[PDB]
């Protein structure tokens, strides 16, 4: 029962709310025994966009550039950039993979969803076919800690902004469950800045006691269901 | 007559099947005689990164970066940065958002989700609270003209991928409803890669043709019922 912990953390500010969840992950994982790391991608200026910068070889069509067909290749190749490979490793080893992140328009800040198109590319992360139950990351396990502005009231099904688990949908189930992840149950600490002292304290306190046991839990059932009910 | 138009583009390769439908898209709302302008965020190198660099001159909190407060705050005092501030005139201007790009992971593109992150900020396109039908973009529309390497199968509700509709809620209602926009119903054009010629070209026309009486559209209903409902 030796475990390895990539997080994936995307906010800007070190005392921040998300720093806070980021650090007390680190710390109680680090308690446990596992093997941690972390991905700062603000501090690493992580590159977002997908470009040819991102293939060193030489192209399989280079008259008609294809990011998709030209990184599969550049993949298998080794030509990939070397940002890329090095996330790759990453998650290579990792049993878990924590995303940390304030939601940006109901999805990921946009140096995450870079994270997520430039590393998870074809060839590792996924093939065709080899993908949901048959992506090539099974074993793994991944999990979204996210941060809103809404209350939880406000992400209910009755609520302004609709269920919190219809925004997870492109997340969980288009991009980990795609690349095989079984998904551990979203972490969604609801509207810090509207909290008071204690319910922030709360909150941070209630992630770092979950983690505690995250090795016992089970996966949620990833589908269309579980994210919009009958 | 009179209408003025943004696109908003996503693809690397000119020579693109997105390239193709943002050329059409331009001569045909130019032959119509309507103002037209490209945001050719590849092209531009946009910067995707919500960063303290977003903020001209001295920070409203420069002991902890607040990037939400720091933007509102920049928007209200005018000292946004340029980049930014660009694409917010076009936006202004505009009667008609188009965005233009390939699926990337059930999103957009991360240069694209970076130009919604830093461009519809507090103030201008919104307000806490200030939003969904009452946004401060009111009276204007928006469509998403998406290209897949899915096929149209492939997305339907009971299919591998789940109704095309799932995704398009963090796009249409959690940002472009959100922001005040109409929203007109989305192109898709599903699987260029693996289409015929025939068949592209068909959808390049479609698009064309449906362009041809764009402004006298209804918005869709942009509800959790249109999205998820049966
Ligand atoms: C472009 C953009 C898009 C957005 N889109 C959405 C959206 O679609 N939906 C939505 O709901 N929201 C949205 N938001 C709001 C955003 O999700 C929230 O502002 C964000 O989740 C807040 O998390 P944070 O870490 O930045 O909070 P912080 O401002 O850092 O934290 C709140 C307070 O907690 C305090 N704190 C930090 N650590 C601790 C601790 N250990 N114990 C106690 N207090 C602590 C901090 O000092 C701070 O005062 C958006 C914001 C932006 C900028
Ligand atoms: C990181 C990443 C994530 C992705 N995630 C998803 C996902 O979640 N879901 C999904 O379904 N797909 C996904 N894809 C696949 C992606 O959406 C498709 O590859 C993309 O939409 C294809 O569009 P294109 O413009 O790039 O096609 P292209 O390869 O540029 O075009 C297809 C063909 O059309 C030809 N063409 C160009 N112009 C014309 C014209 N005028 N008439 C006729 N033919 C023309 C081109 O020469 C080309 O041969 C992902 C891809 C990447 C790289
Ligand atoms: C300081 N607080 C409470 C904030 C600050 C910024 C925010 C930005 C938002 C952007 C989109 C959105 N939706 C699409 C629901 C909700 C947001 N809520 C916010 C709440
Ligand atoms: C999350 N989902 C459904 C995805 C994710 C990535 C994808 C990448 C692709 C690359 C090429 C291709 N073709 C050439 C057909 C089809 C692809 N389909 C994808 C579907
Ligand atoms: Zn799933
Ligand atoms: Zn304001
Ligand atoms: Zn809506």
């Amino acid at each position: 029962a030796g475990k390895k912990v990539l997080i994936v953390y995307a906010h800007q500010e070190p005392k921040s709310f998300n720093g806070s969840l980021k650090n007390v992950a680190v710390d109680e994982l680090s308690r446990q025994g596992c093997t941690v790391t972390v991905s700062d991608l603000y501090a690493m200026n992580f590159e977002p966009r997908a470009t040819d910068k991102d293939i060193t070889g030489t192209l399989s069509n280079p008259e008609v550039f294809n990011y998709g067909v030209e990184t599969h290749e550049a993949y298998k190749q080794r030509s990939l950039a070397s940002d890329i490979t090095d996330e790759q490793k990453k998650v290579r080893e990792a049993d878990l993979v924590i995303f940390q992140f304030p939601l940006y328009w109901f999805s990921v800040p946009a140096i995450l969803k870079g994270w997520m198109d430039r590393v998870l590319c074809q060839g590792f992360a996924f093939d065709i076919p080899g993908f949901y139950d048959s992506g090539l990351l099974q074993g793994k396990l991944a999990l979204l800690s996210v941060t809103t502005g809404g209350t939880a009231e406000m992400y209910t099904k009755t609520g302004v902004n609709g269920d919190s688990r219809y925004f997870l949908w492109p997340l969980q189930h288009g991009t980990l469950h795609f690349c095989g992840f079984k998904v551990l149950a979203p972490q969604i600490s609801f509207a810090p800045e509207i909290a008071s002292e204690e319910e922030r304290k709360g909150m941070v306190a209630a992630w770092s006691q979950r983690l505690q046991t995250i090795w016992k839990e089970e996966p949620i059932p990833c589908t269309a269901h579980w994210h919009f009910g009958q």
